[PDB]
């Protein structure tokens, strides 16, 4: 067992998770078209939505199943690119991105069709601006998906500056502000770059050491590369790059701890870096405890 | 201040450290052209010797002294070359390079010629074949410290591999061996290959780690800056993230050894020289920490 | 002597770029107040027009000159720039976006600001759509010159790999499309970014290749070539360039192959061979600019 | 396919080759324990005697037949280190380097013992001090030939250091010094430390250019490093590097003109840098031919 060093940071959960998580849940159940009895239960117990409650605790309220709704969907499709062709796969998603706009109506006898149209349909008629605004960072996420990347020779410090924009990663935290109501305007965001680029690589990092058995089962994955720079065992650099994830924490709290002094945050800008600390915590959890990375 | 983390090593001090302190600074106090009281109590405060006995604190009683010696010479040398040329300097110590072998007599006039003409002569009739062994790796160290760096970009590993064969850590290592008596065949120390390499880059971070302030005076090349910009995080916090590092290489090392001796095994040479590098590292260590060579 | 490979890319040039040439030529040496007669012959001299000219040959006709006067304005706030703090400099392009945006009027008495106002009010009025679409690459590319490198090794397979990504490069394909009129959605931007990030890097490494020597007073293929093969900067000039030929080899088969898997559209077809021209244009530009010290 | 792009070398070949050649194979078919009378047609189909004297086609005509043999055992014992494990590979070697130095006798019941002994005592008798001189360089590559490499990320940088340092090169730069009776001090060899560091670089690379496809059979090789890092085909990598490979054959004149330029090129080091550009050009010429590399 690794044990994770100390911490400052801990996991909460959303207020409403067993609530929302049976209305979601049950939504899915109910349209989406799930091969066998095997598949059905096997999705109860994945509980995304309640994943999903774990990334963003503080969410509004009533915009936590939003998050859900558009997580669970994309879980499950992430799943259903696993059993097809790049050009299928590109083809299946590139489709539901009209429709996603709204610009394309459903072909209302197909499940992802109308469900993935009336969800943002729903978003926006509860608040368009914001939800026009995460739009791009989803069709790029959807498009990553299909996406056939380059092995080529990557140290430490190419593989953290890779994952510093990992396009998931932005998707987490355009989604967190939509959930939380936080309208951030294009100086803010500027302003915390440096505490986005710090958290991804957290994010990034906390899965890789969670993952690695499993990858294990095109290796490119921060473990692999430390054990081998470092001529030590995986698991020794299980143990190293857990205490680096640590410092990216204290770091997280300098840089947050300056944009104040420099009297440059605002209140949104502090509910944001205290929402991206619990995609932290929670992160490390679900890594924890996710059956996805199992064997 | 940085607080070291655990660590299953414990470092050892030579029995005889007062003694040979006293035998080896006397004679440099009588030699060597210090400026001054200024310097010579500088000298002394550096005790040479004492950093030799913890590093090799294994070493026979009667051959500590030559360490001391050796080791004294070259930090006194290491002292005035960076008060010279890149030419200058190489110019200096290859000058002293036929001297330590013996063709050429010393100009008594000068003292560093006739005290590394003396000590050379003086280990040769203690133990002729051993202290012919340890001139290459003292030569190899020396047509080093003068030598141009042949700049291009270094990540973390090529860092780590290159420190893995550095000539300083190789010297020390075989002066443990002259030291320790132990003669090793080409195939035994071709057994410990990776205890060696692991080794030099344990010595070489720590090294890193502590000497981080003062190297950043100024380029650097140390690991120190190196992680802080891949990971991009602050030189302190990278020191900790490193030392971490460090005691994965303590325990590779042990697993090293263990695997020594399960598979096929060791040799009561090479199981004495295997605890010798533990002693360095751990030494090393206790160095690195309250060395004032490191002061700002 | 440093001779350039044989290359199947033939550069092409904007019949119009006199007509254009001395109709912005003209447009800055009455508002753009230089500093001496000299530094005004100087301009003319440069010819950003012919630049720009290279670099868009099928650009429409009257919309050429919006991307002559665009680059010519960012290449003299470029020169202008050299000489001012990460502060200065900064604080200076930071208030020529907003005007860019034409929510900030331009203090008529600063003709950089009301050159910029003006241009892209006219770029507005011109295609509105379209014009709004290149703020943002400019944006970035702008931002992009008031700020210091990072700080972190880097071997040529980094550096090419930042390269395919460069800000400029992305601001001259997006102004390309403004010239050609070519409205690409991004699921079609989406079938070409290998060839886009290939295009990117031929753009940069021969840009590196004529630009070392000036650089002499750094952050390049040729001198991180040079130290990881061992050999002169004139050597790693010499094997950059070669390596350009192969990806010029990588663009057809790219190309051929969006066009093997029913991917081609007449719109992809017209960017993917406007990339093209940009790489042979920019290499003939680089060959011969005094901007480099030939 | 494949051309190779204009090059000032040229391969030569020893005068003397049918001589040697003849000799050297029947010594080795008349004590070396060939399984059956196929094996023996293969072995002096590869004629190792003749790859030895296109590297070697300046050695003096009474020593030429030294390298010829010592190559020759050396690629026999490399081909049945292929069927052994690091380990018993490594104590092989192991046995036969104290009987090289002569401190040991041969079994003169085991071929490869006694095949290693003679040789070695007849070079000490043409010329002790020389023969004595590449024992270490023979001795470094012996145990090379079976310790385990060590995967680690590696860009063109750092895989060019790594074969500037090569033991092989450094074993043929040694025997071809032994073999044109070139006693070079200390100080001459090091005034050729750049040379010989760019040599190596070209040997090896040329080597990669053409071992290639013979290594896609399924990892190290500089035309997989620079297909990935300039992100085209390996053909395409095979192309740039032969140009690099001129270009270091260029840099090869220039620092033999600078040595020469400044005061320091004796005799023996003129012949050395000579004998250099043919194990360049020898060794391009062989990469081109040997079966070693094919299918
Ligand atoms: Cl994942
Ligand atoms: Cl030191």
């Amino acid at each position: 067992s690794l044990e994770p060093p100390p911490s400052t940071f801990q996991p909460l959960c959303h207020p409403l998770v067993e609530e929302v998580s049976k209305e979601v849940d049950g939504y899915f159940l109910q349209h989406w078209n799930f091969p066998n009895e095997k598949a059905r239960k096997k999705f109860v117990a994945a509980g995304f939505s309640r994943v999903t409650c774990l990334y963003f605790p503080k969410a509004l309220d009533d915009r936590i199943h939003f998050a859900c709704r558009l997580l669970t969907v994309l879980f499950l499709i992430d799943d259903l690119l696993e059993y097809m062709s790049f050009e299928e796969g590109s083809a299946y998603n590139e489709k539901l991105i009209p429709i996603s706009r709204g610009d394309v109506l459903p072909d209302r006898s197909i499940p992802v069709e109308y469900i993935i149209y009336d969800l943002w349909e729903s978003m926006r008629a509860h608040d368009r601006e914001m939800a026009d605004e995460i739009l791009e960072p989803v069709f790029l996420f959807m498009r990553a998906q299909t996406d056939r990347t380059r092995a080529r020779p990557m140290g430490l410090g190419g593989y953290l500056e890779y994952r510093e924009r990992d396009v998931g990663k932005e998707l987490l935290a355009a989604l967190m502000r939509f959930s939380m109501g936080l309208k951030l305007s294009p100086s803010e965001l500027q302003r915390v770059r440096e505490i986005d680029a710090n958290c991804s690589k957290h994010l990034s990092v906390v899965n890789d050491i969670y993952s690695y058995e499993k990858e294990l089962y095109i290796l490119c994955t921060s473990v692999q590369i430390l054990a081998q720079e470092a001529d030590v065992t995986a698991e020794a650099a299980k143990r190293v790059l857990f205490v680096m994830c640590r410092e990216w924490e204290l770091r997280h709290q300098l840089l947050v701890a300056r944009l104040s002094a420099e009297g440059l945050e605002t209140p949104g800008l502090a509910a944001y870096v205290e929402g991206l600390e619990y995609q932290m915590s929670g992160n490390e959890l679900w890594s924890q405890t996710t059956l996805r990375y199992s064997v």
